[PDB]
């Protein structure tokens, strides 16, 4: 009943709201990782800044869904942002493994939303996901996988020198 | 079993490897056309350079598939690059006609890969083909068709002055 | 019977075509190494880019032989480009050892071509090889040998930290 | 008996003087072609300027041999510069065919001088010919052959429009 609404199924509107929540959840998990690596007894600053930036990017993903919802005439409905699964993240390897799984969880939700949009014959929503979300996921999943391979090569979790070197050379100097 | 792999069917992985080979094959055919037009008894330099650039572009298409394969967690598998169908290319008209058919053959393979990706519900691969390959083919097919029309207008194959003028005015001065 | 042909033996013409094929073969082998180091379970980006550049350089070597053939009035004859000997390259040390042997194989073929050119009293072809090919081989063979020495010093194949450091410090940052 | 002379055979000294004369002869022939195409009843200005530049380049080739002779401690001995074989050059095709044969005659003399230098074990003279003369000949022979192919394609000698177009598009605008 929005004056702009056209070819936008209620199911897709609802699924966009759920996806928005998941983006915010992902942002919050990354924020927790930032704070962990900033601890004085962890002290891997470039890794911390990597996760801070990851958090900001997820927040941007969320805001883009809010804007999308309104563009199509749907209505943003917010729910609680659940706290992350862990309060402490072990080390760079454990955190990167959790990040990989988080990005794959987000990717699966996006793929599921694409299936729904396809089922409801919504090519605009399909294009939006393909053009703004799906390649970002593939690229970041590859980046994080590459990191994990290098962390293993560097002898994580046991090799502290390896972990130190990863922070200096693999992630952006901040 | 790659840690990055998600929603990537074995059939699509294999078809990407076959497509990679076809891009390399197309590159090699264009390289042969370059060398032919550079012969002292052919001596159409702008036409030669046109095909040299076509060859480099196909090589870039191939490299982009290699990168894609790895991004999705598939594994690049290479096969022999078959030599071109001809050792000599007749004249500018015959070569352009062969180029048109080559670009249409490549296009059909890309369309077939899109059908497979659609069947396997792989929207990332669909988007990749649509965003990076399919429009390039339509544009180049149109360009080459336009050239063939002009070569016929110029009296090819019999009209040597027509062929000379095409090289001076239709293809980029190199 | 080309109008430009002068002092160019049929044997040399044929050997130039065979050398052209070998340059293309070398290019393809280096392309395979690039793709291997770009895998998410290998993930040595600077090493990957090193081999990508090696591949492009071999392609340039091939194109220079095509141009040479035509300049002398010979005729380019292409054959299949055989796929590389391996589908996977083990690690940076194994790949560099294979690269060393590849560059020495190419060098031996160039030296053999120089012997033929000398036998047929073709000083232009001798000069072409000496001025455009032979020093490139000596320089690259030295570079790759130096790399292998450093990879051994760094404890390859067992020392993953050593391999990580080589990628950061020995090859160009890409 | 020159104080600088070392490893310079009398035969090579004499052959350098004969080569010098041939370069001057080639210059003079090209000058005649320039004057012919500048005639009001020929009037192909870009072709005329092409041959004028060819003439100046041969003069530079001659001067470089004079300098070489003195560098090695030989003595420049000059002979008459014979007038060209023709007083009129027919048309662009006939002139280009004569230019091709002239450049091949010069090339054969250079190759013969290289054989002599090789026989007398004079690597400096071999290098001088290879580095300063032999590639220039191959390149110019290819250029002129390419021109002849295009003149034939353009319908020379009968097709006056073809000849006009060659002057506008194949040779440098002067
Ligand atoms: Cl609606
Ligand atoms: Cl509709
Ligand atoms: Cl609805
Ligand atoms: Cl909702
Ligand atoms: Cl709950
Ligand atoms: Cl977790
Ligand atoms: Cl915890
Ligand atoms: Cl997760
Ligand atoms: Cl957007
Ligand atoms: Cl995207
Ligand atoms: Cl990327
Ligand atoms: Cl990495
Ligand atoms: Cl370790
Ligand atoms: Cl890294
Ligand atoms: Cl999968
Ligand atoms: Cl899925
Ligand atoms: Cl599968
Ligand atoms: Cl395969
Ligand atoms: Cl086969
Ligand atoms: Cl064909
Ligand atoms: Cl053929
Ligand atoms: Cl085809
Ligand atoms: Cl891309
Ligand atoms: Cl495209
Ligand atoms: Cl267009
Ligand atoms: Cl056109
Ligand atoms: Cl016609
Ligand atoms: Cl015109
Ligand atoms: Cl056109
Ligand atoms: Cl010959
Ligand atoms: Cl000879
Ligand atoms: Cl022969
Ligand atoms: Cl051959
Ligand atoms: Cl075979
Ligand atoms: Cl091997
Ligand atoms: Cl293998
Ligand atoms: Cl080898
Ligand atoms: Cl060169
Ligand atoms: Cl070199
Ligand atoms: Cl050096
Ligand atoms: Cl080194
Ligand atoms: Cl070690
Ligand atoms: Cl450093
Ligand atoms: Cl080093
Ligand atoms: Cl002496
Ligand atoms: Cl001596
Ligand atoms: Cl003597
Ligand atoms: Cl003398
Ligand atoms: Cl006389
Ligand atoms: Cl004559
Ligand atoms: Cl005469
Ligand atoms: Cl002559
Ligand atoms: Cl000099
Ligand atoms: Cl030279
Ligand atoms: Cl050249
Ligand atoms: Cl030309
Ligand atoms: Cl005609
Ligand atoms: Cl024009
Ligand atoms: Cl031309
Ligand atoms: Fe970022
Ligand atoms: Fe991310
Ligand atoms: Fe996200
Ligand atoms: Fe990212
Ligand atoms: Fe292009
Ligand atoms: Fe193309
Ligand atoms: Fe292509
Ligand atoms: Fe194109
Ligand atoms: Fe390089
Ligand atoms: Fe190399
Ligand atoms: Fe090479
Ligand atoms: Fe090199
Ligand atoms: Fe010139
Ligand atoms: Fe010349
Ligand atoms: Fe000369
Ligand atoms: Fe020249
Ligand atoms: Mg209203
Ligand atoms: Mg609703
Ligand atoms: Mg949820
Ligand atoms: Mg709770
Ligand atoms: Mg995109
Ligand atoms: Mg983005
Ligand atoms: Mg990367
Ligand atoms: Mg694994
Ligand atoms: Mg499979
Ligand atoms: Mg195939
Ligand atoms: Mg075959
Ligand atoms: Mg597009
Ligand atoms: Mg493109
Ligand atoms: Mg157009
Ligand atoms: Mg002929
Ligand atoms: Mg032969
Ligand atoms: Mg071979
Ligand atoms: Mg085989
Ligand atoms: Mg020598
Ligand atoms: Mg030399
Ligand atoms: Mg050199
Ligand atoms: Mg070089
Ligand atoms: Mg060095
Ligand atoms: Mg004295
Ligand atoms: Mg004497
Ligand atoms: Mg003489
Ligand atoms: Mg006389
Ligand atoms: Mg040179
Ligand atoms: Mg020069
Ligand atoms: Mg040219």
């Amino acid at each position: 009943v929005s004056q702009v609404r056209q070819n936008y199924h209620s199911d897709c509107e609802a699924a966009v709201n759920r996806m928005l929540n998941l983006e915010l959840y992902a942002s919050y998990t990354y924020s927790s990782m930032y704070a962990f690596f900033d601890r004085d007894d962890v002290a891997l600053h470039n890794v911390a800044e990597f996760f801070k930036e990851q958090s900001h990017e997820e927040r941007e993903h969320a805001e883009k869904f809010m804007k999308y919802q309104n563009k199509r005439g749907g209505r943003v409905v917010l729910q609680d942002i659940k706290k992350p699964e862990r309060d402490e993240w072990g080390n760079t390897l454990e955190a990167m493994q959790a990040a990989l799984q988080l990005e794959k969880t987000v990717n699966q939700a996006l793929l599921d939303l694409h299936k729904l949009a396809t089922d409801k014959v919504d090519p605009h929503l399909c294009d939006f996901l393909e053009s703004e979300y799906l390649e970002e996921q593939v690229k970041d999943i590859k980046r994080i996988g590459d990191f994990i391979t290098n962390l293993k090569r560097l002898g994580l979790p046991e090799n502290g020198m390896g972990e130190y070197l990863f922070d200096k050379h693999s992630v952006k100097e901040s």
